């Protein structure tokens, strides 16, 4: 039967239970040994509490706000009679705000995304900067500069941002292996750097193609997703971001970077979600992503970041979504962008609406000997309903994700703030496998280049064909 | 009973059986009087074979190309007795060279696109503004100069361009009465383009949005459209192309003009299926559209020109295409300018394959004191089906201009080389008017610049909603 990782000697507390949370909570009780009344959701939806109910969970129907939020949250992540587990799976709360009070009373802390508070991604008065993943996750650095150790919170820790941090490390070690290059693999941040250096990888796309499809078309004036509308179309209105590669010769007129910070990070002055790159997955194989900012752009980047003895960087890798949604969803973007807002209503699509597909999501890592290499998971929905219930392949890549971080933040509870690059990337790889379908490595030649320059004058550096020059659709 | 408009004397040569032809072949045998035997269709295609011989049609299993079509059509056209038509709705054929044959033969003439003969759109030696539309009119231009008068051909008399053309008429009339505009009717054209520069006509958007579906999903690596597939490539991959207004302020830094011809156009250094233009339509209300070059965006922008004693333009309105195609050739354009190349295969989606939708085809006339108003078909496909066989409401807006382009040329039949925009409008419309369902005029308040600026710093005029630079989508 399922493994069961550890015991949870505290209280369970889901903050949001929507498409993530739905496909979260089956895997929790699959996996985890604690008694049932320790386990709690606090969701404001109706539909959520609908479905809870049915589910035999406790619920509680309400908003998580800067005002309730203390006396909310503490005293159910203090009840006992050992440490606790706040598992956020929210919008519009601050994960930051959150990841500290979890600390401060002794839970252990996951997330999927750098949340701020109701208010912040449209607040009129924030410069496109101050907008950016870069700025959010700046404040959790802060945070663990401020204070080192102490419990453990996992920061973004789902499929993109969180998984594809692990694959990237299982993409470096391939590439090594594949040139004959043996020995004992990294193990240390400096050592996973240097190896990205050493073999020469000068980029890396999270490179994903969702081919799910509905049962229905796309009806007019409905935003569809297989995941959070709102979270998508928020995250897809901020600025386009990416991690900025030291081997980058151009940045269009209207990137920008930042005075302070890690240093890894540029931004674009218009929305990623409507802002295109050429791309590749397996399935895919040549393809529009679009450029929609995501935490790991900058995480990777900077995990792999070589500084000389002056703390100068001198070699990090660019790194960016390149993201294919679902068709309903590339639709659903051409009918926003094309209004100018939001559609009046908006739907997620459940498995049980889902007809055929897969979610492709992986790390395409270019630049290096053999071109480009792309690792990750081709999980369908097929597959999906047969090991995990109450969710699509999209959701099991995420709620998988958050099952491994949560098995290891109960065997590392004592490691701080942390994200996904920070995580043993083969323990949770363990965790999360059995989840993710074909698990592959596929080299290619394609590259951004082929066959270009067509019938048009093209901006493009034929020395090099990776640069973002010729990646941006321009 | 169907109105038989006209017997047909001669005979009638359809070049071209795919889906335009498909449609337009039921309303000829409708619509006029003559015996089926005088019907000949030329396709190099099986399927197009096997469809005439199911309609007892004769048929020649033949490309036309530069090489044989003197050969191989001037003993067709010249059968007799009496006129010939020749009904070109083909791709990869040259319109001028064929158009020029029939009329020095004496037989009728039209089509639906001034298409050039196989090789010139992806031609690697052709600068940019030779694969242009504005290009390929002026040879039509000149060839009516060279020849003017003479056997009737009607240029590019579809739906799109061809019966936008009267809808631009049509509007501007409604337009007048309703902004209080006297005089009479205009009866020429500079009487049009006066009454365009009175009432202070900004542009014009061919605005269309298509909304047909079909029962299956689309496939991977297949271009899915609901007319031609190599037709839509083919001028999506031309440069965007739009008739200049003279109220431009701004064009982008890759617009280019041209030296010479009609001075009416401006053209992109990009594709035009992949630019987005914003635009409005009465079911759609704001859309992306795609700036795809079309025949009309040049034709009704020249024929809206007023220029001064010198001759220089002093009004022309902007004009171009502004194409929200069906969802499935929506995602066809994405998936292809993704890869970078054609999808392995392609259909067209059938009557029997759409599950409902409409092709709401029109024109949008900005500027003016009421901001801008549509006026254009809405014609579904369950609409379609109960009028017309063979086709899908996209076919029949075409189809039935074709029909109603064949009328004004038989009626006309020594008017020498015409385009839509040089057609009676009404007769055009009388004959037309039944196959194209809900044909309606609608006011907005819509404007380029509605929510904007937001989030981000945008480069736009906030002087005047409509200019281009406003329009443009600026990847
Ligand atoms: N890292 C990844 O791979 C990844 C993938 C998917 C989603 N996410 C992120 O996970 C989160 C959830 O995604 P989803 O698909 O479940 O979204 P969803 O839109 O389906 O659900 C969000 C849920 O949060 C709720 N909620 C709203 N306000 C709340 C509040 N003040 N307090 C508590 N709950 C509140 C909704 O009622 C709701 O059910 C999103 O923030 C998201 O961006 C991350
Ligand atoms: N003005 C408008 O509104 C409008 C609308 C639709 C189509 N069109 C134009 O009409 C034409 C036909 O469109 P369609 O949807 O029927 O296209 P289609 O692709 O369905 O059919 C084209 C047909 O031409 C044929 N053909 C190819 N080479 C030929 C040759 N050398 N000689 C003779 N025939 C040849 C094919 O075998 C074929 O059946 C296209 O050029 C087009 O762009 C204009
Ligand atoms: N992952 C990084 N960018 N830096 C390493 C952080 C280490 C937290 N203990
Ligand atoms: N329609 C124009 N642009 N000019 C008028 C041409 C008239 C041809 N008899």
């Amino acid at each position: 039967d399922w493994p069961v990782y550890h015991r949870i000697d505290g209280p369970i507390v889901m903050i949001g239970f929507g498409s993530i949370g739905r496909g979260t909570l089956p895997l929790i009780e699959r996996h985890f040994a604690f008694d049932r009344s320790k386990l709690v959701v606090i969701d404001p939806s109706d539909e959520a509490r609908k479905l809870a109910e049915a589910r035999g969970v406790r619920f509680i129907q309400q908003a998580v706000t800067r005002d309730n939020y203390r006396e909310l949250l503490v005293p159910l992540l203090t009840a006992g009679p050992g440490q606790g587990f706040c598992v956020n799976l929210s919008v519009d709360t601050s994960s930051l705000d959150i990841m500290e009070l979890a600390r401060e009373n002794g839970a252990l802390y996951i997330d999927t995304v750098v949340e701020p508070w109701l208010g912040f991604y449209f607040d009129p008065d924030l410069k496109p900067e101050a907008r950016s993943n870069y700025a959010l996750r700046e404040t959790v650095l802060a945070a663990r500069r401020n204070k080192p150790g102490g419990t453990t919170a996992v920061s973004c820790c789902g499929a993109n941002p969180g998984m594809v941090s692990w694959f990237v490390k299982q993409a470096l070690v391939n590439l090594a292996a594949d040139l004959g290059v043996t020995g004992e693999e990294p193990t240390t941040r400096e050592e996973w750097a240097r190896l990205a250096m050493d073999l020469g990888v000068k980029g890396i796309h999270i490179a994903e193609r969702d081919t799910q499809r509905a049962s229905f078309p796309k009806p007019f004036d409905v935003f569809v997703n297989t995941w959070s509308v709102e979270g998508f179309v928020s995250q897809g209105l901020q600025p386009a971001e990416l991690g900025w590669g030291t081997f980058e010769r151009w940045m269009p007129d209207n990137a920008r970077g930042h005075d302070s910070g890690c240093g890894a990070g540029i931004y674009l002055l218009q929305p990623g979600a409507n802002t295109r790159v050429r791309s590749w997955t397996p399935t895919a194989m040549a393809q529009y992503g679009f450029l929609v900012t995501h935490n790991e752009s900058i995480s990777i980047a900077d995990f792999l970041t070589v500084r000389d003895a002056a703390g100068q960087a001198v070699y990090r890798p660019t790194c960016h979504y390149a993201y294919h949604p679902c068709n309903d969803a590339v639709l659903s973007l051409h009918e926003m962008f094309g209004s100018g807002k939001r559609q009046s209503d908006w739907r997620i699509l459940d498995e049980t609406e889902i007809v055929d597909g897969i979610d492709e999501l992986g790390v395409l890592l270019y630049g290096h000997g053999k071109n480009a290499y792309w690792y990750g998971s081709q999980l369908s929905i097929e597959e999906t309903r047969r090991i995990a219930p109450d969710q699509n392949a999209t959701g099991l890549q995420v709620s998988s994700a958050v099952l491994a971080g949560m098995v290891w933040a109960l065997e590392n509870p004592n490691a701080g703030i942390v994200e996904a690059d920070d995580l043993d990337f083969r323990r949770c790889l363990e965790v999360q496998t059995p989840y993710l379908g074909p698990v592959v490595g596929v080299y290619t030649d394609w590259t951004p280049l082929a066959g270009r320059p067509g019938l048009f004058p093209e901006d493009i550096d034929t020395s090099d064909p990776w640069q973002f020059r010729n990646v941006l659709v321009r």
